[PDB]
């Protein structure tokens, strides 16, 4: 009932949405991730739930974006929902990832947040270490 992080994800991206699922749940961080597709039950209203699960049930919100993303308007509106809980961003709340490289503008909304980028390889070592730990807290 009560999650670390909601998963913001489009279907195309399901792929690192497992590998998160494998690197935070099934290690030793124990952390409980809520996937819509998993753990949000059919029949629930994609807005309320959305609204209910990010705002009430989920400490935290992470974010994958990809040009992939943008064109889903489910994302967008979880996107701008996690914004609205801290426009300031002085909550930690809403944690962008960025896996693959990106043809397509990064959202002007996010860009003075401090992305977790998984493409650069001088920094691909303490990803998942800060991602974990920036979960893991109050």
């Amino acid at each position: 009932e009560r999650f670390d992080a909601f998963i913001c994800y489009c279907p195309s991206d399901i792929q690192f949405v497992q590998e998160m699922i494998r690197q935070l749940e099934q290690t030793n961080y124990r952390l409980k991730l809520c996937v819509s597709d998993r753990d949000v039950l059919p029949g629930t209203c994609v807005w309320s739930i959305a609204s209910e699960l990010i705002e009430k049930r989920c400490r935290r919100m992470v974010v994958v974006v990809s040009d992939d993303y943008l064109q889903s308007k489910e994302c967008d509106f979880q996107t701008k929902f996690a914004l609205s809980l801290s426009p300031g961003a002085h909550q930690k709340r809403l944690i962008p990832i960025k896996y693959k490289a990106m043809k397509k503008e990064f959202p002007s909304i996010l860009r003075f947040i401090t992305v977790c980028d998984y493409t650069n390889p001088c920094t691909k070592s303490w990803f998942w270490t800060r991602l974990a730990k920036a979960l893991s807290l109050p």
